[PDB]
């Protein structure tokens, strides 16, 4: 593998370090404030501590591989041999982006029809990580034809989300007040913004444009930037948009 | 022993990881969501929280085994001589499947003889666990028929188990409303399905199909995937349970 | 020391494993069905949940003693020269047995003299341990006066709490209805059964019975099972103690 | 780098030993003095626990950078190479220095325009931090410019803090009364003084002065004074804001 | 440094892992039994909570600078040259000698000037650690002279804090209950046999008496029962004054 300068080395870290302390904070807050809304919407709120909580499990498990995988030699960062590759990351997503669209669902309180949506939508989520892991463990090179089948295998249950979060709740929506659907409007926007980036990752390390210490040290920080605004961020708009329906139907305990 | 390719060991490494979020997510859903339900269903509850905490504390400790086991050695993971094996399991299972039972018999209500029956599954599930253990760490080979005097004396008490599973709760479950009935009837199903990996790898390994890299590998994934759903997803459908009775009573919180 | 095999270290090491387990889950257990009891109990709970904590922390240790205490060597495990005795419980007993007799007396609510009997218990629990410290690092074989002397002066406080629960406490067990009554007596039993287990091992100990590797097992396994059945299971009774009570009264949350 | 005597590397670790218990302390304090008052200010509460929760988690980790920075030999403290610089700080103060102006905006309770003005406070100090980084890891010898223009770009933000500070928030602490008037003239005093520490240290560290083990020392016992001050000191004046007010209006539990 | 026979290093080190338990413990009490005392004296409970949960955390580290601190070799324990001296005492006492005398004056409900009479404790408090420090490291050899004036200058606090104790705080204690009364004089007397352990240390030390192993374990043994008796008991007696007052006010929950 390539070599990293101090600063390389010292960026990943400091943005792992970061992602870390982000999960804690948004789990603290998220249990804290689950009192602070209505009664109807607490559900809503616990689910999205669970994502803060199993991403700064992860997380704490990353940052002691990034660690792990180089040595300090000669002021140069040296690989040691020990792995570190996106596959772990797996583990985490398999788990969080099903409930991430979980408390979409469990904040918006659909009239009807709510258990189908709920469900379709999990399995989707379920299938469209596992079909990605085989694709991502394929060698870009000896093995392209793999990886490319199990990404676009694994793009027709994103195109379905995508469809089911624009198509379907585009009615839930409009039943809601003006603050409300300006907060929805948002996090879906903070979706599709967000969710983004990882098929865009794997793209490129499908076409040999990830090799460099530079390109290892921006996927790294992108990683970061991207699990903490769609897993604590994400959370802070549920919190708000359950926040304001509280208030709306004067359920708020203060 | 075997030596591991980076794949397999990789392989068996995210899946340990994967049981320990599972187990801390499920720790905290549990106890966070044991006030969305009437104040009657709670003590189930909590029963379910304690599983997926011992649960998570001896999977914490499977995976830090797991790790010392092997070492990286000319890409390829060569043993160490440091133990892994299954008997360790069943220091978790003598805890955990006792108080699995317990819960399904505290959300049921039990009108009559409830202290009777849960006394009686406590005992055979203690008792299956405590004949399965001296099989296990009988050798198949020179100790073959130790084994299987072991394994077919621990049947008993599970074919016990099974039969006031599908015998004596059959009235009681009659007793409930649709809802309850078809969750109670997918929550035996689930114990079924679930509960049978454990004696078929034990069968397995009786047998000396478990030798071989591929083998190593799948059984330790099965056992993470069982241990998930016979407890998280377990405690998932008790919560659906008591809150689908809470609603039914009237003493939902919300 | 004398050396182990496999199987030797594996079970004590599983016994110390499920020790951690029983603590972890008791403490969680006390603290969450705290709430669930009146709250004229609840003080009584509070003092469980400690007793478990305690232990649990000091089981983690001892544990980490145990790994630290041997070395895994030509498929046997050799002791490495780093200590591991049972001086170090008493760090632990020392609290725990204080402890323990509270919450008898916490949720026996005595009418009268309640705080003199608690402190008597108090004070002679803590001078039996103390007394059988300095006996306890008494080599066996050049010290054995030394070791008889303790022992003996130990006992007379063990006898005291005994002469106080099955004689002063039997009127105040008199006044509770038949259901507390039988949980009474059953807590009372459990006591008799487990406390012995300390003595009978100290004395075999003074002996020179505890030679070789089985006695070296067999007293680590019966302290884990002493410890959990004295501390976990005795917690447990308290809280059925405490449910009746609350049942009886009319002060059931539920 | 310089070698350290044995009393100028325990000043170092003992302070930052210290910061650490005082962040633990602050959190257990906050979060349970929650609801000592009043449902209307328990949010602001709530941010101060993140605050004191996250620079906690940091000064984990400075600590042991701090001690992995330097080894014993010869009755001095010789550097290893392992990195320890400031740049590590930032990481904290991108997430602590948004939430700290957050709570004051929160338990102020602006009648008007609360959103915009937090908004344009939370942007202001995330830009002061993000230009502030740059130029941090600038060498001031060999990259003065750069250092310079990155402290000046960083500092304007930090002038429209304190404008918003004293001259926007002159109004809405005119409408309180004369002690919670008081209060928050003393919380804007106590940031002026704690806040200009950190560009006091930029500045010395662009004109060489911070050379030398006792510059080194004085810099991390000077770091632990402001962070805690700035936060746990912070987070207490922000309670007794929210105390006053609770008993102004009547809301206190007590 | 003086060698230590295995019996001198394992008596420090139960006593520490005492410490450590007994922190952990009242931590967990205080924390729940906060609700079992009527609101006006919760906050009270809060700062007990702090105090027990700072020298834990501090407890823990000693604990493991004393194992850091010797090395096993030829059945004797032999110092590795890794510092360990009282200093860092030092930055537990600062937080948590303020905090004590806090949690005595929130309990105590002071009708008039409450806020002057903390505010001075607290200073006075601070003061005594702060000129204790700079003698502390002081050489009782070299520097006899800065030893025994940073011990005198630390001494006039002191003597402050017992008159204010036992003057000032008189009338206060005497418009109690005789209950209430006789708890709050014990209260005091606790304090002044504990406090004085620390100064007979300080003077031992600068007369040269503590050279030896056997004074070595005698002073960490002193450390942990006066540390225990001053915070955990210390709590536990302000809980039972909470406790009375409750009940004699009709405030108690139960
Ligand atoms: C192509 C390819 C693949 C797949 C690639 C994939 C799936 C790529 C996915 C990329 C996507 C979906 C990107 C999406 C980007 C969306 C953007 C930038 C949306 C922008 C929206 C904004 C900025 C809206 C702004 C706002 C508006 C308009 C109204 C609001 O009120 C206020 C505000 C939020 C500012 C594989 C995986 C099959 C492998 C193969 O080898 C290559
Ligand atoms: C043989 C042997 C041994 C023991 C082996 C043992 C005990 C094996 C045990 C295996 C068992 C009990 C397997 C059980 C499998 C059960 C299945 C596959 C059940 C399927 C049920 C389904 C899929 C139901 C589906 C549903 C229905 C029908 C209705 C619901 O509403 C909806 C839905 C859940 C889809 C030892 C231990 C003595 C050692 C010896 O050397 C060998
Ligand atoms: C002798 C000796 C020493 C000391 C030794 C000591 C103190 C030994 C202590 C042993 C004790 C106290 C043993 C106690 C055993 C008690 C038993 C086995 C009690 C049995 C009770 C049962 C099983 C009751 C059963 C039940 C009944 C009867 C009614 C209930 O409703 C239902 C049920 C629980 C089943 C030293 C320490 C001085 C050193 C010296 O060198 C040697
Ligand atoms: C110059 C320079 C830079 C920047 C430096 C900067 C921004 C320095 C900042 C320093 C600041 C803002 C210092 C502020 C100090 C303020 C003080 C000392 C305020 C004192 C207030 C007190 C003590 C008030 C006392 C009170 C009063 C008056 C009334 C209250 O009721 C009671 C009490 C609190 C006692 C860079 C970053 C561009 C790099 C370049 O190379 C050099
Ligand atoms: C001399 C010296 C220094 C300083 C030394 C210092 C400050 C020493 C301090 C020692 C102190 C203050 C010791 C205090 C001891 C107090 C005792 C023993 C109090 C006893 C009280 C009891 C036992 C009361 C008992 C009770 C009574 C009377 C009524 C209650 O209702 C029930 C009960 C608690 C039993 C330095 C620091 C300047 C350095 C220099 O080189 C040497
Ligand atoms: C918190 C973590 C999140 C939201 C992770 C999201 C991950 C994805 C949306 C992954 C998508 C992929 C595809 C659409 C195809 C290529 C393979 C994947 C798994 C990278
Ligand atoms: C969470 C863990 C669970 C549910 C573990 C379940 C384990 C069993 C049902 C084990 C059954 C066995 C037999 C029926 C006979 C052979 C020996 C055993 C212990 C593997
Ligand atoms: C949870 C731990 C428990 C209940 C420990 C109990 C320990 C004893 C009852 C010890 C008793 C002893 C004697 C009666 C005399 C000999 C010395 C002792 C300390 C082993
Ligand atoms: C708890 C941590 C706090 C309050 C950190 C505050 C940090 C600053 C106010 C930093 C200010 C800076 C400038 C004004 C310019 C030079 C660069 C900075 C980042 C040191
Ligand atoms: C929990 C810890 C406690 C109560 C620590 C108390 C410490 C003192 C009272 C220290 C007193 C000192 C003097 C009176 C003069 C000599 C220097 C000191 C700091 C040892």
């Amino acid at each position: 593998a390539t070599t990293l300068t101090l600063q390389q080395f010292s960026t990943v870290y400091n943005m792992l370090s970061f992602a870390v302390a982000s999960m804690l904070g948004a789990f603290a807050f998220f249990v804290m404030g689950r009192k602070i809304v209505g009664p109807k919407y607490r559900l809503a709120l616990v689910v999205s501590s669970l994502v803060v909580l199993i991403a700064g499990y992860h997380y704490w498990r990353i940052m002691g591989s990034w660690t792990a995988a180089y040595a300090l030699k000669d002021g140069m960062y040296v690989p040691t041999g020990e792995p570190f590759n996106d596959a772990y990351r797996y583990v985490d997503w398999l788990l969080t982006v099903p409930l991430l669209l979980t408390e979409l669902v469990l904040v918006m309180k659909l009239k009807k029809e709510s258990g189908s949506v709920l469900a379709k939508l999990i399995l989707a989520a379920i299938a469209m990580i596992a079909l990605g892991y085989p694709g991502e463990i394929s060698n870009p090179e000896s093995q392209a034809g793999a990886r490319l089948m199990w990404g676009v295998l694994s793009t027709v249950p994103f195109l379905y989300i995508l469809y089911v979060l624009w198509v379907r709740l585009g009615d839930a929506i409009g039943e809601h007040p003006a603050k409300v659907q300006v907060l929805l409007k948002n996090t879906r926007y903070l979706i599709l913004l967000t969710w983004g980036f990882y098929p865009i990752v794997y793209a490129m390390g499908s076409y040999g444009w990830l090799g460099g210490a530079g390109s290892v040290v921006a996927v790294q920080v992108g990683y970061s930037i991207a699990d903490v605004t769609a897993k604590a961020l994400y959370g802070v708009m549920i919190f708000a948009i359950a926040y304001a329906k509280s208030e709306a139907d004067g359920s708020l305990p203060a």
